[PDB]
């Protein structure tokens, strides 16, 4: 069968000449308005960039090429044993749009074992780092010595043309997706463990491949790293860490170059750090409460909370309706696994009684969680209780998402990003122009 | 008085709560004011033209060039400071002015210098990290590398996970910047020590300006060259926001990383070759030429290799602009360099027949808007006549320059509140959907 690279060649020309066409005909309808306040507002609402692999549904949560969580659970082959979705599958499915079969997805999951050695300089500099130093600076760092072999560097130095750029970008992506298990692993087992990692087994899943190298054979922790990677892979285009690596590419730096400040992106704290914020306060009420989760008694300390003028972290959105089907799917996994679990009862029973008190309260719009109020309790279970390690599981997980889009970008040609900056007193001119 | 000038850090927080009221009061009287339309073509066009971006330091004058807090490039090179001796602006009154809009006085930039001065060692680990790594990893990966491995030092991290107020936000991001700015000339200059020569380097002189000490820890004690970084530091600091390695910038300082993390980002995007080696790519372009007509630079020779060039398909680098109407006021001030201290060098004289001939080319053969040079047509021939050859050190130069246009709005950013940057996407099947919307009712 067509392994995915072939599978790509042969349905990204229609693709981009369909994009083309798009372009060309209605590149001049007016999509939207852009006001004042949003250049002074992240740009917020400004519909200004593509990203193919997946959109929000307003009214259904995160959907990946058009399927909601629910129908990626049941679409998406599965390891022998395991009702998992593969996180090599889902990477398939956002370059392709297309499932892979069982042979497929096999065959790929052999290839990124296969790449996934990492150079004796990235080795010795990991070992190296402090340990103070903190993991996502580490593995930013591992990423970026990882340049010198990016296949996309020496093709553009060797002047070839842009419709090759794709194709080394593939290879450079399917390179480093490879190697994030162990580098990630590397960090872990040096800043928290013995230093001492065993090493890629060549027929596993991917996912398999990550928790056996963070020193876990537990099968169901297994399985929870598929379904972790799986569901945190992609999330639109406007988030810090995807449109970062996008920029950063727009300008021909390579995957290495890209997903190294995708993943600085990341690591700000107002991006990827929501995880470790639910679980510190879930920490703090177990103990200020001294295990009781009594209705009436986490009813109280969402109260408090708020009249302290405090957040109850991970519940509230701007947009979606419902409760995150990412949410769903790790509460699904917990009640199936362990449902007794007493930090799962807090995180069960917060669900019970925290949006009606949101509601209540009348401040919060669409008081439902989302996935960072349902990944820590699951991790914790485990063992892997070092919260300053969570945001880098995440980045392997983004890279799923982010690599895809870069190898698109390529292949259809997408620009360097320029939106246009003024400064405020440029800003007040051009308005008082326009009041005019 | 017998009371000492304020500091840099005393300025800005004398006068930054006025400007982000002023900002504020923008945005709640004028908020919904609409300043521009979304085209198709503009969210498969990479946002350009959308007017999304809020950057104070610099804005391209389209008829002028680019402007640094409303100056000219003539303007900042009079009324900034100098060095005793030298009649070059220095890029540290220039970071002043980019974060406060004023003017420092002497006595005020001395001060600054040395405090960077004082902020200039790196950590043992960063040391010992950066004389690990291969020669053959680019100095680009080596040099955000060495900004990232900083992170543990992060005042601003460290603050935030205390839990303070976002008052004091913009001080701590402040401190980390100014300690960022001092160690870039030690990390830059051992990156160049280690991969091109022989690994030694000398330490930081504390009464040396910013553009002096990165001179000779690169191997320089000579006034010229000395001179010519303080120059190239000035004229390459800041242009506009929406430049990939400043966008990169705000845009990973807006979730809140560090100026450490935000850099090294924005280090990732200069090291992209679509925008920060055009300097390397003129002089490849001219170093083909110099070899093809053996060093013939009449102008008729030069006219007809242009012809053949643009005949047969190929550009010419360096040249055309979209908007900007003239010569890059940043490449007359290098060509004035030249002619200040080596008129009549070889290579010098193949760019300036060039910026003789090429206009005049460009023009009849009608296919390059507006076809006068850029600052990266002028910048390697400089660094070429004091011996710094190695091209692939050169975005590292420029990393140190753009480092003091982005820094200050990483402040400015933090002290008025700016949030995170979230534009909206869309797949190609939901734009189609949307379109067909708008374009049905
Ligand atoms: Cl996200
Ligand atoms: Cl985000
Ligand atoms: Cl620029
Ligand atoms: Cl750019
Ligand atoms: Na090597």
């Amino acid at each position: 069968e067509q392994t995915l690279k072939e599978r790509f060649a042969e349905i990204i020309p229609a693709k981009a000449e369909e994009i083309k066409k798009f372009k060309k005909e209605h590149g001049k309808t007016v999509i939207g308005e852009v006001l004042l306040e949003q250049a002074y507002g992240g740009m917020r609402g400004i519909k200004g960039l593509v990203w193919e692999g997946s959109v929000l549904d307003p009214e259904e949560g995160i959907r990946f090429r058009g399927r909601t969580i629910p129908e990626i659970q049941r679409e998406l082959p599965k390891a022998e044993g395991s009702t998992e979705p593969l996180p090599e599958a889902l990477f398939w499915l956002l370059l392709t749009g297309e499932i892979p079969t069982d042979a497929q997805v096999k065959a790929l999951s052999a290839d990124l074992a296969a790449r996934s050695e990492i150079p004796e300089h990235v080795i010795q500099l990991l070992d190296s780092l402090p340990k103070d130093l903190h993991p996502m600076a580490q593995f930013s760092i591992a990423v970026t010595a990882l340049e010198s072999e990016s296949k996309f560097a020496k093709a553009y130095a060797q002047g070839v043309s842009k419709k090759e750029y794709w194709s080394y970008t593939f290879e450079d992506s399917l390179d480093l997706l490879g190697k994030l298990p162990v580098i990630a692993s590397k960090i872990y087992r040096n800043v928290f463990k013995d230093g001492k990692i065993t090493s890629t087994d060549p027929n596993a899943d991917y996912g398999k491949n990550l928790a056996q190298l963070l020193g876990y054979e537990n099968k169901d922790f297994i399985d929870l790293m598929r379904l972790y990677l799986t569901i945190h892979s992609d999330h639109e285009g406007g988030n810090v860490s995807a449109h970062t690596t996008h920029l950063v590419g727009s300008a021909l730096s390579s995957p290495y170059l890209s997903l190294a400040a995708g993943l600085n992106g990341l690591a700000g704290p107002l991006h990827g750090r929501a995880n470790q914020e639910v679980l510190e306060w879930l920490f703090k009420l177990r103990e200020e409460v001294k295990g009781d989760y009594s209705k009436e008694t986490i009813e109280k300390y969402l109260w408090d909370t708020l009249n302290a003028g405090r957040v109850v972290p991970g519940y509230g959105h701007a947009v979606l309706r419902k409760t995150d089907p990412r949410y769903t799917a790790q509460r699904e996994f917990a009640l199936k696994h362990f449902p007794d679990y007493e930090l799962f009862k807090l995180v069960s029973t917060i669900y019970e009684v925290a949006p009606g008190v949101l509601t209540k309260h009348g401040k919060t719009k669409n008081p439902w969680p989302n996935v960072d109020s349902h990944s820590g309790v699951l991790l914790q279970y485990y063992g892997l209780t070092e919260a300053s390690f969570y945001t880098v599981l995440f980045g392997v997980a983004r890279a799923i998402g982010v690599l895809p889009q870069l190898i698109i970008d390529r292949a259809v040609g997408a620009p360097i990003e320029r939106p246009k900056s003024f400064s405020t007193e440029k800003y007040k001119e051009l308005v008082k122009k326009i009041e005019s």
